[PDB]
């Protein structure tokens, strides 16, 4: 007795009395994540090396094409694409999708785990679609999640109902349900941040990190891990607990990570996994975007760990 | 002309006038890594989840059996096996293999990169195969390398003449030569160590890290990265340049990484790469093993960066 | 624009305004065929050969567990199980599925093409499900088709609206629509029959074959082909045109092929594709079954070929 | 222990005491065969169907470029090439390879079994290489064999000492030894020929078939099978026993099949397997070639069945 993503998605579209438009959207997203996984594992490199005589771009076009053909999307927002992509009236459906096709293109050389991030907003506005229908607070996400292409490939889908983890079996190309209604730990034991920007940190970070390497109560210190690929670091934070920080160094208070297609999906997953996600001031999901490519700081993780750092931010006011 | 692992290892055996036994051993090694890689990528899990009705144990078993089958080995030293495995007299050859089947088996859940590490020695004794044949300085390695199962699968093989990186094309099951006689950068740009243990670091490590975050001139700090699996961190270090450190803290005054099957291969690879690998005190490859599961400290990376840490070491003697 | 079988099934479902029970069944057929294709192809035989220290049965068990897990079936008839499988109440749906898991099981050693054949009926009686709900004439089929595991794997599905062919891309585990709304050639140039039984043919089969080898008007003879796999031979007939015959004789006065799970599916594919299917006396599809393992004589293919044989049969009565 | 094709070719190379050049040839051939198998099974067709980002040709390109890259060949003759390919000076080795890259490419649309056939001669003349080095009788072949891309992929290799069969495990891309020192059944019970050419057969074939359908001792008739791909029909004949015939009829008094790359490799396999291969008059392997594209009649299979038919050819001279 086994549940595949295809079965699960359909079971949930039927329980929700959906017209089946979102189920086609999600089915297309499954197919594209498998085509991206195959290309990331380098199936076919023999042919470039002349056995018979770019990845982020190819991933981009695969996602845009497979979702345009689902007849379920009107507005798409991409990492690469400068402007929002408006789908032809012939293929329009009502969802808005914001995605990062290949998190950490800078990391493929060294074969670091890379991933795909996505958030689906339902178009709310009636009139002719545009950038505006994407500019919605993350609290308004219908579904979001990520595909991690690491040791194995995993899809994490979070919707209004919960977080569920699917493992790709590459022999038959099916995502099998492995972990269901995932909830993160209350407090973890690992902290993730790029410490080489230590000089540029704000004082609440400095204090937090010091408490984690030399606890005052004098328990154990927290282990550090920083892969430097946002899907790998957040995935480990979800599975194992802890806190992942990508705070405001002197790339202004904007932070580095983008709001619509990196911070917001991850935050929605955290919050459905019963964790927290914040700028340090506001919850990430409540920011109303000014721009699609807008950046935002983020700290996310196990409930207590995030709370502890918010209290320290509070003392430097 | 495309070069495949199988072609390269043959050509190299021809040039060295070897009787083929070693090429058999490398051939076998190749078949084992492809088998680990498929199992790691989770081909066939659907069966586990009842579609029709640990991995490290499986990995250990794969490596042991394929290697006994080359008729090229007599002693195998395994991470997972307390004592050295003495090969059956019928399948005995003159090589001694030390391997770590799955560098960091605990990184599977988190879907963090994992890897296999190996070192090959030639038995130099007349005496029957015994644990003693394994206790040879890493300066006696005939071949060493590793396979990283990351976003893609790559095997780096370091031999007498150099370091070449072969990527697996999983469609035809062939490793293609992608990088030929790799040389690591003089000076890197990233440092790698678990800073949670900052409570227990010796003053030289402490001074070096400080120097990377607050560079004594006006310089840009180094990026920090620590994935948490030796093969992923050492491979990013070989490819991108920088330094990787696992010093001895007090909870492991002799280090934590094992000398015969983690340290010496990685040290042999760095040295053939044109980088350095030390314990802070001596060179890793010159340490004479006493125990097959002996731990050693290791600092390895680009020559300049490793030398800054050594002058810092000597400055506190 | 790419149409995957997942997209296709789902769209057709929306237009037929089904409650999605059929789409779930049809999605489970698809997953079942992929798992069986991977097994036919010997992915993993190395493990049977000790790298780490019955296909028919297993395919039987993959079709039953996956069909049961769709909650869309109530009675299943297998070639392999002497009785109808009655789905347990909590998984019962409204469809009856008649299947042959691996047509031509004896072809696995010689390695010729084998396939999976299926037919779907709707249970329409209110009595507690029984073997009886499967005894419906082929004319009552909701959907029928096959999966051919040949040089490539292809799934052919036929429903009331036509026949469509899906090629498996094994690199992503998705079936792609390659031929849409297939019609068979009007007159073919290849006949298929096992001529070793020439001794036992009735005179109409004997006259038809003579007329194919020595054509009455001065045409070139027909080519001859007979693979020995019903799915391979009927698929060649569908795409290339011609006639496939497995009539009755001294042995097998009722024919060899079984009505519920080999004859009727292929006969529904042929009539939907514009070809004929006959016993020599009735159209196969109108034969009301008396037993689940009942046999029938079958002749199918291009309408002008099948007719020329029915005429010869009539001129011998 | 398992024996992979790579371990076998190497140990037989070590025993024959060769310079490693022919092992480099056989290893290269094994790599082109996997590359052809992946392409044939249509891995990657979604890209042709627009997911964003003639087989005959590619099979020919893969074989030529992979065989060139082993630096072990000097003349190659292909089904697809009008003239013998002379290898460039710096890649010249001493072997002559005659190959049929994709036996029966017309089976592709219909998805029927296809294969690749090869025979290897040693250049024996002293002149700068020419098609002349290919015009040697099949009795001079060093090695010959075929790969069949059927329900699974199998390579069959015949060398001085026997016929061995390797199944492709496509999960690891490794050929595993499954049946060693194959000998064919003395008498089989299947005959194989295209009987649509009955108005063209000579009287010995005509009588031969009559006797197989109407056995004069009233024993059982033989079963007929004809797939239409030489590799499938001939492989079935090796495995299950019987006779395969494609004689002269009117496609010249010389037959359809070609001597260097279809007839000689298969006849060689049959003789090392213990069967026979004749044209009706002489043995196929003693025909001295005149053109590289020369055709030949061929009859092959179980010794007793071929002899029976030779006695009928004798009764009509
Ligand atoms: N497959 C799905 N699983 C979860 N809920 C869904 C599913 N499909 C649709 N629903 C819900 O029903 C609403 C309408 O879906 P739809 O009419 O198909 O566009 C969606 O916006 C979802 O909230
Ligand atoms: N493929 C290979 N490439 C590198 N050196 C090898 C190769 N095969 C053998 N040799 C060298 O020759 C020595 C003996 O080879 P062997 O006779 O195969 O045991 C080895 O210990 C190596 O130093
Ligand atoms: N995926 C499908 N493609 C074609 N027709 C379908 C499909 N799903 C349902 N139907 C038709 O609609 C009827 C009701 O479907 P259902 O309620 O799912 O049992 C079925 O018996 C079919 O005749
Ligand atoms: N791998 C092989 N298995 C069978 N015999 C071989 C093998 N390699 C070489 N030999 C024999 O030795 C002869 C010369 O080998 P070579 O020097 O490699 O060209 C060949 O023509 C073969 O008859």
């Amino acid at each position: 007795n086994i549940v595949t993503l295809t079965r699960f998605v359909m079971e949930q579209g039927r329980k929700a009395r959906g017209t089946g438009e979102m189920t086609q959207l999600l089915n297309s997203l499954c197919t594209a994540v498998k085509a991206i996984s195959t290309a990331v594992r380098k199936a076919g490199i023999a042919h470039l090396y002349g056995i018979a005589g770019k990845l982020d771009v190819l991933s981009n076009d695969l996602v845009i094409n497979v979702l345009k053909s689902s007849f379920a999307t009107c507005v798409l927002v991409t990492e690469e694409d400068k402007n929002a992509i408006i789908v032809e009236p012939e293929k329009r459906g009502k969802y808005v999708v914001c995605f990062d096709p290949l998190d950490g293109s800078s990391n493929i050389d060294c074969l670091v785990s890379i991933g795909t991030i996505f958030g689906i907003y339902r178009k709310n506005s009636t009139d002719e679609p545009s950038e505006k229908d994407a500019l919605q607070p993350g609290r308004n996400l219908v579904a979001a999640g990520y595909a991690l292409y690491g040791s194995a490939t995993m899809l994490v889908l979070a919707m209004v109902n919960g977080v569920n983890c699917f493992m790709l079996d590459p022999a038959i190309g099916e995502f099998i349900l492995v972990d269901r209604n995932v909830k993160i730990k209350k407090k973890g034991s690992i902290y993730s941040i790029n410490e080489g920007y230590a000089k540029e940190f704000d004082p609440a970070i400095t204090e937090y990190i010091q408490r984690k390497k030399f606890p005052p109560d004098n328990s154990a210190p927290y282990g550090a891990r920083y892969v430097g690929s946002m899907v790998a670091d957040v995935h480990r934070t979800l599975v194992y607990g802890g806190i992942f920080m990508y705070p405001a160094n002197k790339k202004s208070p904007k932070g580095k990570l983008r709001l619509l297609y990196e911070c917001n999906p991850m935050a929605y997953v955290m919050e459905k996994a019963g964790g927290l996600a914040t700028t340090g001031k506001e919850a990430v999901l409540d920011i109303v975007p000014t721009d699609i490519h807008q950046r935002a700081p983020i700290i996310l993780g196990s409930p207590e760990d995030v709370t502890e750092l918010l209290e320290i931010y509070q003392k430097h006011a």
